[PDB]
């Protein structure tokens, strides 16, 4: 039974960071991964001790109502597929409706289809990373208006 | 090509970069080791104000070409770590006061790259989900603290 905790989908560089910088602030998560049974080991162990990793398919909904999306914070759809990441989205809009959904991008290019998805926060790595780089070395201040409206969609 | 900015590389984050610089109005020149037909869709991509230069990073020479001696700064942005690497040890080679910045492409890459010393570090997967960390748990980012996680 989870509860205003955060949902991760995936298992790639950029969401086990993210799921590690949100142990950092006190924050619970439970991740889904589709890894193997001898991977998911690995996963647990790269994680923590109170890590929650459900072995599963996060297209589908009822792993999702499993990990609790009807309660968490919000639902960050991270792997490096951007198909499922998508899906995630989508799945997720058709469970809750007003549930908070946080989408990454592996291809750069895919950005503009991601968008069609609608979801509430949007992360490209690549973009975000060089576009504040571009403002630092141009002498630029960057804000805390700036910054989260590059990530809000 | 004076007071302008050096990129090696023609990775995604290599192209975005350019583009966001142009568009603040900065001078840009660009180094990489596509062929002369990649070259052409790439000047193609960059704009009319493309300024491509066919050659090698790792040789200083192409460097100089590229005037490192009088540039803001230089950045390794390619999808090659030990190439991005090299880059930033020619260059202490010559200028030692030369701005230097490097993106990692491989994130295990990151403790070998830390001891070429370069001046800006950005690591895109790092940056991006220790970002979203702090935002989701409800921080607030200044420009301190962001220039603080870009510097080395």
């Amino acid at each position: 039974h989870r509860k205003d905790h955060f949902i991760v989908c995936g298992h790639s560089i950029l969401a086990i960071n993210t799921i590690l910088q949100l142990n950092q602030r006190g924050q619970n998560v439970t991740v889904i991964s589709n890894l193997p049974e001898d991977d998911i080991k690995q996963l647990e162990q790269r994680l923590g001790d109170n890590a929650d990793v459900i072995p599963g398919d996060s297209n589908d909904s009822s792993v999702l109502k499993k990990a609790g999306i009807d309660r968490c914070r919000a639902i960050l759809a991270l792997s490096d597929n951007d198909a499922d990441n998508a899906f995630v989205v989508l799945s997720a809009k058709d469970m809750s409706s007003d549930v908070k959904t946080v989408l990454a991008v592996s291809d750069s290019k895919n950005l503009n289809k991601i968008k069609m998805v609608h979801p509430d926060i949007i992360l490209s790595p690549q973009l975000f990373g060089s576009e504040i780089l571009a403002r630092v070395l141009n002498g630029e201040e960057i804000n805390n208006d700036m910054l989260v409206s590059m990530l809000l969609n």
